[PDB]
């Protein structure tokens, strides 16, 4: 068997990422997988850092460093209960896969919490236990982004410069860094200007994509597969 | 006279960031510039992009369109206050320094959703109406960064790749896009690691660079600065 998790962003159950994120439920349930949604915005999701993160005494309680805090908090089981809860289904998964709108060529700061809350340091990573040695090791992640900007736009001579370029925060900085295998990435460019032929022609392709996604093997996530040369 | 917003995302007064952040505004308070901080964790700074963004009836209540919804709410002055107070801080900016510790190759997800939020369509750019038409334009922005990593593993040849890789999100995808002219990064390189004189002197060469800072051209903020050779 296999199980999904599926961290969401986005605040509008019928926009184009709520179809991308309900036809990956449906595809996925239909081949028989074990499927979470965390629907962050519904789930009101705290993206803050802060020392509310900690239940426990403090490490240092006269200055506080949220890593080491959150570090001492992991292995004492004092964080609090949302962190723990995602960090449980990301224990569970096979596949994270995460579904939202490019912000400021990044994720919406609500699903940026969740990376810097639940990826905390014992659980996600240790120093060392890193990269091909972080603690995720033997999952797999793919980031499903749509985006406002053409895929022209997107392109080494286009004005924003080649997609791949804005992945390298997120799949190395962040998944690789945790010890994930990294999926292509599934990107939906520009459905707000898209026929509705192009835009239900870019959510059958993701479905599609899905149908056979445990066939697919990981991109060698280095600096020459994201920047050339 | 010159007039500098401070937007400082750090939870601990006591902090390499803290005092990063109090050296800025010392040196440049010593000038005699016009300086406002944005201590965003201290201000409890909403960083999700929701409905509560909007004020009064929205443009299209029956689906939510988060960047249709503040473009127009822009344009008709009806943006939550805490939005509205920081775009006047901007507009009011000659420079624009951001202090925050990486996370994830990024921005803290508070920084990230002051992003999101203050730099709305209509304000800091339109569509189209950006990078060379964003309407920011004739102000500077510097994004001064602390690390975990040493300045060794932010090498080209090192495990995270070269430091300008992580910066093409905000400098080019964000800054520039919104009309900044970006000043070269500040990076203080594993403070954590650092002697408390190796602290000392990474605080003294801030404030140093500061005594200068209106002398400085910006970068070129194209895709060969960033990754090229
Ligand atoms: C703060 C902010 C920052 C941004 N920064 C960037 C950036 O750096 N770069 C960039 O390129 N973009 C950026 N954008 C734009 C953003 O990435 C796009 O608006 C977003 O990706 C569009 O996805 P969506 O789901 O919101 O689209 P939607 O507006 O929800 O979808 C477009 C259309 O698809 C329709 N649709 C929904 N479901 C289906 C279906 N099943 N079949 C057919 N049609 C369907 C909808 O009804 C709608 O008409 C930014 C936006 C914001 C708000
Ligand atoms: C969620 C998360 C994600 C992260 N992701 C990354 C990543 O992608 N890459 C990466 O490289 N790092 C990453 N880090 C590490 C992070 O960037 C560093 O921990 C941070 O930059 C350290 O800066 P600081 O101000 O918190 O240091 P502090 O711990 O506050 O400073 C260290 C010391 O400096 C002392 N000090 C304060 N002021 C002075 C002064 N004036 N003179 C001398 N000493 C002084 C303090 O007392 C303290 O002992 C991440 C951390 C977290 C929590
Ligand atoms: C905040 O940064 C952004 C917000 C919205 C955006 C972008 C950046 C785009 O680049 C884009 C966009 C939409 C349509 C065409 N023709 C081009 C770009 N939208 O919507
Ligand atoms: C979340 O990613 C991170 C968090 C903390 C970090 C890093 C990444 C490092 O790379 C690092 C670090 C700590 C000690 C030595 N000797 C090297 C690096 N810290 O602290
Ligand atoms: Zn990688
Ligand atoms: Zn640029």
């Amino acid at each position: 068997g296999k199980k999904v998790l599926i961290v969401y962003a986005h605040q509008e159950p019928k926009s184009f990422n709520g179809s991308l994120k309900n036809v990956a439920v449906d595809e996925l349930s239909r081949q028989g997988c074990t499927v979470t949604v965390s629907d962050l915005y519904a789930m009101n999701f705290e993206p803050r850092a802060t020392d509310k993160d900690i239940t426990g005494t403090l490490s240092n309680p006269e200055v506080f460093n949220y890593g080491v805090e959150t570090h001492e908090a992991y292995k004492q089981r004092s964080l609090a209960s949302d962190i723990t809860d995602e960090q449980k289904k990301v224990r569970e998964a096979d596949l994270v896969i995460f579904q939202f709108p490019l912000y400021w060529f990044s994720v919406p700061a609500i699903l940026k919490g969740w990376m810097d809350r639940v990826l905390c340091q014992g659980f996600a990573f240790d120093i060392p236990g890193f990269y091909d040695s972080g603690l995720l090791q033997g999952k797999l992640a793919l980031l499903s982004v749509t985006t406002g900007g053409t895929a022209e736009m997107y392109t080494k001579t286009g004005v924003n410069g080649d997609s791949r370029y804005f992945l390298w925060p997120l799949q190395h900085g962040t998944l690789h860094f945790c010890g994930f295998k990294v999926l292509a990435p599934q990107i939906s460019f520009a459905p707000e200007i898209a026929s509705e032929e192009e835009r239900k022609g870019m959510v059958a392709a993701w479905s599609q994509r899905l149908q056979t996604i445990w066939k697919e093997e990981p991109i060698p996530c280095t600096a020459h597969w994201h920047f050339g040369q």
